[PDB]
């Protein structure tokens, strides 16, 4: 089997992206930010606490004649952002771009965090990371992915994100059309459950590549490029008045600045990320101050390879027995 579904963002600046899923019988169909740092399907619902849901649309098992509750789970996440969700467990059939799983673990929100209830566009979260991560207790519940592995063509999900533009999530096959030349790919780690890659170095514009090795996560769910001080102070010393603000949270840089790329190495291959991927406006309405998007990762304790990053690429998440990941440009 195969699945291919659209994925959109959810504003101007791309600062998520929603997927439709079908869940239950008859469908119910939600918006879900896929998430390949994180490893729970959650969704907003009819048991969510009326007063955190604002506009979002919900999952109501007790009209789905396939949803079972699973008895005595609970979960509970919080995420590097300092957001965070919780409550109880259906199994239910779940559909994306036409591949289905029966019997998924449907994690029904009790609560949720302010962000969530203030984020319109995004009715709950599909993880796509390892299932070690999962948070569903007592008995740890598997990822989509993992569940449709084996019935997949080749076990693998493709994501190609759009910049300013809608791009595709593909389980279960490689859409050799969807990019040029070829796909490099790169060990990855699993020990921490994440899909954990080490880059060959980077480069600043039209400058020399840096060969150095780092270490970082592929996470569709982060926004942002988050990389060591060191080069990220290499990026925006050649910016024209960008500087790290400590009130703002960031490196911010003159709206009217032009922007260079951002290059990444996988293997001997090469990523360029456009310097107009790396603008994410004004920090405030009328602001002439623009956010950066590429920040440091020191005292995140890991680099993360966002959607700033994965969004110049086609990127094949490999779950053979030994995962790897592909890079592609396109």
């Amino acid at each position: 089997s195969t699945g291919s579904a659209t994925t959109t963002p959810i504003d101007s600046l791309d600062d998520a992206y929603i997927t439709p899923v079908q869940i239950g019988t008859p469908a119910q169909t939600l918006n879900l930010d896929f998430d390949t740092g994180s490893s729970d399907l959650w969704v907003f619902s009819s048991e969510t606490t009326a007063s955190e849901v604002d506009g979002q649309t919900i999952y109501t098992p007790s009209k789905s004649t396939t949803a079972k509750l699973l008895s005595g789970a609970t979960w509970s996440i919080s995420y590097g952002d300092g957001s965070s969700s919780s409550g109880d467990v259906y199994t239910d059939t779940v559909s994306v771009g036409g591949l289905t799983v029966t019997g998924q673990a449907v994690e029904s929100a009790k609560k949720v965090s302010s962000s969530f209830t203030e984020d319109s566009t995004i009715d709950g979260l599909l993880g796509l990371a390892f299932s070690t991560l999962n948070t569903v207790s007592p008995t740890q519940q598997k990822t989509f992915f993992d569940n449709a592995k084996a019935s997949l063509d080749s076990p693998v999900f493709t994501a190609d994100l759009g910049y300013h533009a809608p791009g595709t999530y593909n389980f279960g096959f490689i859409d050799t059309t969807a990019y040029t030349g070829s796909i490099t790919y790169t060990a990855v780690s699993t020990k921490q459950g994440f899909w954990e890659w080490t880059s060959t170095g980077y480069a600043v514009g039209s400058g020399t590549f840096k060969s150095t090795s780092i270490d970082g996560i592929a996470d569709t769910g982060t926004t942002l490029l988050y990389l060591p001080a060191t080069v990220v102070s290499a990026y925006w010393a050649q910016v024209s008045g960008a500087k790290s603000s400590s009130s703002v949270g960031g490196y911010v840089f003159p709206c009217s600045a032009t922007l260079p790329s951002f290059t990444f190495g996988v293997g001997s291959a090469r990523i360029v990320i456009p310097g107009d991927y790396i603008d994410f406006g004004p920090i405030s309405t009328g602001s002439s101050s623009c956010f950066g998007g590429i920040q440091s990762s020191a005292g995140i304790g890991i680099n993360i390879f966002g959607d700033v990053a994965l969004k110049a690429a086609f990127v094949v998440f490999n779950g053979a027995t030994t995962p790897t990941l592909g890079f592609a440009s396109k």
